């Protein structure tokens, strides 16, 4: 008897129970929908379904007709919108949080074990005909093949919409403090048990790790100076595990709170950054605090930090990803008046998608020079060589690579998109058209439909023998793009949920939490609310170089 | 300079915090009031001020006009009341949690690290003239003294509301799976990490225990036959540590959730039902899903026992307590419609709170029989002995003791509350009458208004030389009870908000989570909505006797 949720029965987000031998039930409890397979919509989800424009429609309105826009954002109707995009974009991701890798149905475990990834749409059942369920092959196409054929870059292909590096170590640095995947425990499994912007890539992910870091005067974290300047601390002043080549001097070593950030100076680049921040934050909170200890010091200042990341992705980081004329807005007051949980958990999916390996550039030119994979990568005396200013001055400078596409991931680094590939198949993530309609699109009918052109469509094709049966990671990256974008529509509609979720769902943007007495004052409530990513840089540098998540003209 | 804080200025769950070396402000943020101390009312704040009836004539309506509430309990009204209890209740209880033992502000150590238990009202500082502030002596009253003074039984009072040890017993084993302060970490921690209604007494606060206590088929729990009947298994069976006196072997100790159950029948007996329960209901499930693996069937049931257990508690514990003519209704359905954050976390003034230690009777009567606490606490035998049907008809025949009013606590158990008196003491809690004004009461000006008499007030006046320093759990248990009530009107005031947010708070609780689906269908659902106590011990005994939370008439 072939197991009937194979077959996706259930529709609009439905849940699919076994009952008996070979039945199945959908619950359609609050799902808008009725029927065996919760089909059959109800008055207002219908006119609601019928009426809504297309995601290529809407994408279209926000990115033409600045004139109209630029009136827009100085009225109400920035904040009207800004609050429609908040509700009905993380409506779509369920919370509390349901499924992992090891339950595909809700479960207490699945609730109270952070170690788990959640993830948003159940795994292939392991009994079903073939790996995706009902369609496609019996074997999946080789990994290797797959990324070699559709994913390595031949000729770089900059992104349209002008983002640079200083972007592209800026997302690399920002999601490494919840995408943390732990290799003893396995796929599913994440380390990084804050599940958002808790800033663990700071502060380190647990509590002895921090402790190392911090100075534990004045609420700061240690350093060092070299060259004048203020830099992480050696791991032997800081004794904590960091990931470097074996035979490299624990002198050359930094200590942050990311054990792998040693890998590349854009990342200890931002490392430095925010570690000047915090205690430069720390020594505004002493002055207008005198009786405060280091702890609350120390504590204080991380709060002022987590507002202030937050603050910077939406208004630059997601401002210059969506391309949107309308200004998007930080203002946890927003949701003050609708139904919101304040949590997130980190989704596997999330994870997925995130990989971003395509931003990076064939090599990395820093001024005159220019710097190949194996001149930068673990290279541990460039940032002290060349100071944060020279550094951030060049990256922001030079392009990042557009991200959807295909063909446009350096060969460097295409190994990870192979065990990206690999890694979703262990998960048995669902095929991509399942995905598209859990986050309010239509499945497409064909390969062509999705890249927009004839000869990579038949190829895979033949590759997957039926497009119900392409996988996740692969369509994020092969889906055509939006006019002159970064990437698909599929990576916004599956990624926007995600990442708002991520941002309101912190607890400091809660009622609760969002209050002057939680950063210390209005001056550390000032700093969330006005912070910049020119401020950043700036305030904690001794010249001001070219800074922005855009290159110049 | 003397910490400004220690005056208590801010008013209104205004946030008092300190600015230069000597003076504070207070963040009136969103509290509905605005000045130096937060005591200028917004006109919409002072009309509900002044229309708000007291909490004495709130409670009078509650129980009094059984024909009124006759008719309102039959139509919709039932369900807007409860509602308007639900809402406006929980709404006293900061969500996210705020501070902690170690943070007396917020921080995101507080809200990350789940080993503590928060508290909703910092602590004393640390620098203040007296213990308790500014008011009162330079040292607090004797623990022992104020104990024997004022808690120890003398003469057993009895429960006016006819509350038994069946309803003590249930107390007692329900709290201690989210009471378990580490004896390792110290005050302020606790091992009870789900926060809440998570089962762990039954099974394990950590899945090393509760992998031990498994059968890992058919998702049942170990268990031993006994006389022909079902009992939790021994920790020869199910290796799992248990608190016994040294010397009794394993094959003689009984394995559960709770390491400290072996310490009375009561408890034991309520481990054996709820055991019985699981697996009963793991054959029900089974019936429905012969396709579902080991691991499905324990989640599932245990999904069920949570929500058979709130049901029970709302339903049959609370409205015993509260001895409303309102019938209280469990239908998470009835917030769908507000702003709620299904989240919990157990605070150390609840955990205060809840030592019931009056209720316990002098000796306890099985039948002809009349066991002391020297043959009844540690007995190995009894529960096996009589059986679970002897047990529940006992308890539920013997009257418990009164909480609130004083001299009420048996001298057996009487350490405990001295215990308790030097813990808060050790957590710094505030006085009684800072608590009282942070859960919308009146603070007391005097110790006779307190305790409604003049004797006890005269002493207690002596030894605290001001009603402004009287203790936490002292006030609670001194102050004058409700007409022919169980405790006065700041138990009630005070453990309503925390009880209430902790059984909704529950993520099954959730539009996410409260579908059939979730409890394996129609079946599973319609087991939780119809949870009933007597239905809890009688589908899992041979006979069925007298149950109850109420002694007969
Ligand atoms: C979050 O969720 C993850 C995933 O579940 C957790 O992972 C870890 O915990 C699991 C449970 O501890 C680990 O499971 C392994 O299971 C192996 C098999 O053991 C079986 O159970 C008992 C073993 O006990 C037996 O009897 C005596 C009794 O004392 C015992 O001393 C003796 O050793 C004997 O084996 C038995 O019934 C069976 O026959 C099996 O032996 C273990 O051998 C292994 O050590 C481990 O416990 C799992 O591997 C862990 N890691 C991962 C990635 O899964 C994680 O802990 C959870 N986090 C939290 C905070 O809950
Ligand atoms: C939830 O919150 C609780 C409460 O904070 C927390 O408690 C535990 O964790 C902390 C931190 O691990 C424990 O800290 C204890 O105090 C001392 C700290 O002082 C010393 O620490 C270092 C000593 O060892 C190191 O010294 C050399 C330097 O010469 C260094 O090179 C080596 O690395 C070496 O290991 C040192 O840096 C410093 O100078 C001091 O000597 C700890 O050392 C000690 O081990 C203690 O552990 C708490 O005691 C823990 N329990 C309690 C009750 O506080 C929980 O961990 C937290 N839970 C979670 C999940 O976060
Ligand atoms: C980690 O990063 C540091 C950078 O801080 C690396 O050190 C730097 O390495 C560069 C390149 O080896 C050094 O180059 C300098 O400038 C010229 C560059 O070459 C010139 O341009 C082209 C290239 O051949 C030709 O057309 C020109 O004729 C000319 O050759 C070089 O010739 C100079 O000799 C000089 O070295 C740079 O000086 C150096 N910086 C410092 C401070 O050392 C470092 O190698 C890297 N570590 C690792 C292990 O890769
Ligand atoms: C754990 O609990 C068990 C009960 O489940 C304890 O065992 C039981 O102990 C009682 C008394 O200790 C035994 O009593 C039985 O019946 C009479 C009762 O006494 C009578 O009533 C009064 C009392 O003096 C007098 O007026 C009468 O003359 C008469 O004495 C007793 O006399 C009998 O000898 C008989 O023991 C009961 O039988 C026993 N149950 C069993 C099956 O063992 C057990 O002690 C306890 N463990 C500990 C450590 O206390
Ligand atoms: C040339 C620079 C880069 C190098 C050397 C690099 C490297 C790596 C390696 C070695 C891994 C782990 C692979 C594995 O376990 O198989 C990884 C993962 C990952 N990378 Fe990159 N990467 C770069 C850039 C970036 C960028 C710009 C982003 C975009 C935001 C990004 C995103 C991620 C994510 C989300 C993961 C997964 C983290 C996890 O699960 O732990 N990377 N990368
Ligand atoms: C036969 C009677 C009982 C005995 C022997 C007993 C005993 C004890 C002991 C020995 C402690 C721990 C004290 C310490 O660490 O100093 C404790 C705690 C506690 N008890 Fe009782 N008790 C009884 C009844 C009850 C009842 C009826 C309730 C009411 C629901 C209750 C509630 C509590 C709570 C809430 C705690 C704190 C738990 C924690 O923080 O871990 N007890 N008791
Ligand atoms: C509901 O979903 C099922 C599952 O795909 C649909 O398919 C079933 O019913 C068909 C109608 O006769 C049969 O032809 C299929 O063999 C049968 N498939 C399975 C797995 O049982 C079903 O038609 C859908 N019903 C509605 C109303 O949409
Ligand atoms: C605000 O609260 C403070 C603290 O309770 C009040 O007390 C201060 O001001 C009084 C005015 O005469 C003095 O008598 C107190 O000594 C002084 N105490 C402190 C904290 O320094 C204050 O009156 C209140 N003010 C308002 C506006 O209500
Ligand atoms: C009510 C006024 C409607 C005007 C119709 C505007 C037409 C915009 O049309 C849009 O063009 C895009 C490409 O430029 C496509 O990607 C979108 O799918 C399409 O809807
Ligand atoms: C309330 C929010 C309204 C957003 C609507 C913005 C859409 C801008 O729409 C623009 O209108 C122009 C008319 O002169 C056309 O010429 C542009 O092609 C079109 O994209
Ligand atoms: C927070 C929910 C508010 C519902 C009010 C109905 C207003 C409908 O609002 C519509 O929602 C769509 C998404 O479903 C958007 O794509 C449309 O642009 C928007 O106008
Ligand atoms: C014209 C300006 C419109 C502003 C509203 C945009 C925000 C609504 O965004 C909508 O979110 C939905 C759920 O994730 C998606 O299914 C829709 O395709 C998307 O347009
Ligand atoms: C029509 C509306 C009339 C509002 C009158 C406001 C009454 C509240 O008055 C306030 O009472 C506090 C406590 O005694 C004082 O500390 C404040 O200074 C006082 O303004
Ligand atoms: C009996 C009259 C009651 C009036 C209710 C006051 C409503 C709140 O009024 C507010 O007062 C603030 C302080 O001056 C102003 O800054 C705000 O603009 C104003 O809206
Ligand atoms: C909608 C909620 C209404 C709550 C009101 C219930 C209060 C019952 O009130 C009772 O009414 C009786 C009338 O016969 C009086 O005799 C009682 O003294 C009075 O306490
Ligand atoms: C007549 C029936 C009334 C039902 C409403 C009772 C529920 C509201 O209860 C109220 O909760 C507040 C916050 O905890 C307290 O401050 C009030 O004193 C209390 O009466
Ligand atoms: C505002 C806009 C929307 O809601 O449309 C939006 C929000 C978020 C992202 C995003 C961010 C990170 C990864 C992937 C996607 C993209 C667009
Ligand atoms: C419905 C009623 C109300 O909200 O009035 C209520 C709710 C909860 C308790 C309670 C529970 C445990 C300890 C202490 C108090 C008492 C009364």
């Amino acid at each position: 008897p072939v197991n009937p949720c194979c077959y996706y029965p259930c529709q609009h987000q439905g849940i699919c129970v076994r009952f008996g031998l070979d039945r199945y039930q959908c619950d359609c409890t609050r799902t808008g929908y009725s029927g065996p397979n919760c089909t059959i919509p109800e008055i207002w989800t219908w006119l609601r379904t019928t009426l809504r424009p297309s995601p290529s429609f809407i994408h279209f309105l926000l990115t033409h007709g600045r004139w109209l826009w630029d009136f827009v954002n100085a009225t109400f109707i920035r904040d009207t919108l800004m609050r429609l995009v908040l509700t009905v974009r993380s409506n779509l991701i369920p919370s509390p949080p349901t499924y992992n890798i090891a339950h595909d149905y809700i479960s207490w475990e699945s609730f109270s074990n952070v170690s788990y990834y959640t993830r948003i749409l159940p795994s292939v059942p392991r009994d079903c005909p073939t790996p995706m369920g009902t369609k496609g092959k019996k074997q999946l196409p080789d990994a290797e093949f797959l990324s070699r054929r559709f994913l390595l870059r031949r000729k770089f292909i900059p992104d349209p919409q002008g983002t640079n590096l200083m972007f592209a170590f800026f997302a690399q640095h920002f999601t490494h403090q919840f995408f943390k995947t732990s290799g003893k425990m396995g796929p599913g499994f994440t380390k990084a048990l804050g599940h958002g912007v808790d800033l663990g890539h700071i502060y380190g992910d647990n509590l002895e790790r921090q402790y190392q870091l911090r100075l534990f005067k004045d609420g700061k974290l240690k350093y060092q100076m070299l060259n004048g300047e203020v830099y992480p601390p050696s791991v032997e002043e800081a004794p904590v595990l960091m990931h470097y080549p074996r035979g490299i001097p624990p002198q050359s070593q930094m200590a942050v709170g990311q054990e792998v950030f040693g890998l590349l100076p854009g990342l200890m680049l931002y490392a430095t950054i925010w570690l000047r921040e915090h205690n430069r934050v720390c020594d505004l909170l002493k002055a207008e605090h005198p009786t405060w200890g280091d702890e609350q010091l120390f504590q204080t200042a991380r709060l002022i930090l987590i507002g202030e990341t937050i603050k910077i992705v939406i208004e630059e980081y997601v401002q210059q990803l969506s391309g949107y004329f309308l200004q998007l807005k930080f203002d946890p007051e927003l949701l003050f008046g609708a139904q919101f949980q304040y949590r997130n958990r980190i989704a596997m999916e999330f994870n997925q998608l995130y990989h971003w390996h395509p931003l990076m550039p064939d090599s990395f030119r820093v001024g005159p020079q220019d710097y190949s994979y194996e001149q930068f990568l673990f290279n541990t005396s460039m940032l002290v060589d060349y100071g944060v200013e020279a550094l951030v001055d060049a990256f922001s400078r030079q392009p990042a690579g557009r991200i959807g596409g295909g063909r446009n991931i350096d060969h460097h680094i295409l190994h990870v998109a192979v065990d990206v590939i690999k890694e979703s198949r262990v998960l048995r993530l669902q095929p991509f058209n399942e995905y598209r309609k859990r986050f309010g699109m239509k499945p497409y009918t064909s390969f062509q439909e999705l890249t927009g052109e004839k000869e990579m469509a038949a190829e895979l094709e033949e590759l997957y023998g039926d497009i119900d049966a392409l996988e996740f990671y692969p369509g994020l990256l092969l889906e055509k793009c939006h006019p002159n974008s970064i990437f698909g529509e599929s990576m916004i509609e599956m990624g926007a949920p995600f990442s708002l979720k991520g941002l309101l769902g912190n607890p400091i943007c809660s009622p609760e939490y969002w209050k002057a007495s939680t950063f210390g004052g209005e001056v550390g409530f000032n700093l969330v609310k006005t912070a910049t990513l020119k401020k950043l840089v700036c305030l904690n540098t001794k010249t001001c170089p070219y800074v922005s998540f855009h290159v110049p003209d």
